[PDB]
């Protein structure tokens, strides 16, 4: 509350650390469905169904330009990529499997870096 604060966590490395996680996600072999925005002119249904499209290149641009106010807003966008993927793709498809794999990969790096 006013004049009553928890001890100050060092957040000065978060930006660099999120960039590093993001690099590891970009270079995973199962990243290909997520590297670039879904082409909304060529993929029927995507525009109407997925209210908030997100992809790794878009996260990278937001990160690099100071548009994430803290590391939780970064994690929300990463999770959104996989939540979108699950909304549009059957679990039993290459892309569906890619999204589950990538989500697991991310969540471990996240826990190990920050928890």
């Amino acid at each position: 509350s006013m004049s009553v604060k928890k001890p100050k966590r060092d957040d000065s490395k978060d930006l660099a650390l999120c960039s590093m996680i993001l690099t590891e996600m970009e270079t995973h072999e199962d990243a290909w469905p997520f590297l670039l925005p879904v082409n909304l002119k060529l993929v029927p249904g995507y525009k109407k169904v997925i209210k908030k499209p997100m992809d790794f290149s878009t996260i990278r641009e937001k990160l690099s330009s100071g548009q994430y106010p803290n590391l939780e807003t970064f994690a929300l966008d990463v999770r959104l990529v996989f939540d979108n993927c699950e909304t549009f793709n059957e679990d039993d498809s290459d892309i569906g499997r890619a999204g589950h794999n990538m989500r697991k990969y991310f969540e471990k790096k996240w826990t190990d870096t920050f928890k």
